[PDB]
Formats: structure tokens, C-alpha cells, sequence
């Protein structure tokens, strides 16, 4: 599924993706509970991101 950021997430590592509110995260990967793997629909990123950051769909 793809998701919808509720907050603006800052990157603190390498394997991070930097989005704000209101960015796409896309192809999402459920590799942990708390740590989801993303594309950001805006520039072909990819990276982690806290699961709580974003809100799936629309």
C-alpha cells in the first residue's frame, strides 16, 4: 500500500527517508512494527521511516 505523512519526518541515518506532511510513501515494505520501508512517491527515495509518521491511503 501507499501511505499519506501526518508529520514531517527528519532522516537521523543514512538508511532514512526526510519527508514532510502531506508527502506519499509508496510500495511500503511492513519490515518491523515500528520501522516501515518506503519509496516517497515525490522522488524515487527510499529508505526507513517510523510507522507512526504516516497514515495509509488518503
Amino acid at each position: 500500500p501507499w501511505a499519506t505523512a501526518e508529520y514531517d519526518y527528519d532522516a537521523a541515518e543514512d538508511n532514512e527517508l526526510t519527508f514532510v506532511e502531506n508527502d506519499k510513501i509508496i510500495n511500503i515494505e511492513f519490515v518491523d512494527d515500528d520501522w516501515w520501508l518506503g519509496e516517497l512517491e515525490k522522488d524515487g527515495s527510499k529508505g526507513l521511516f517510523p510507522s507512526n509518521y504516516v497514515s495509509l491511503g488518503n
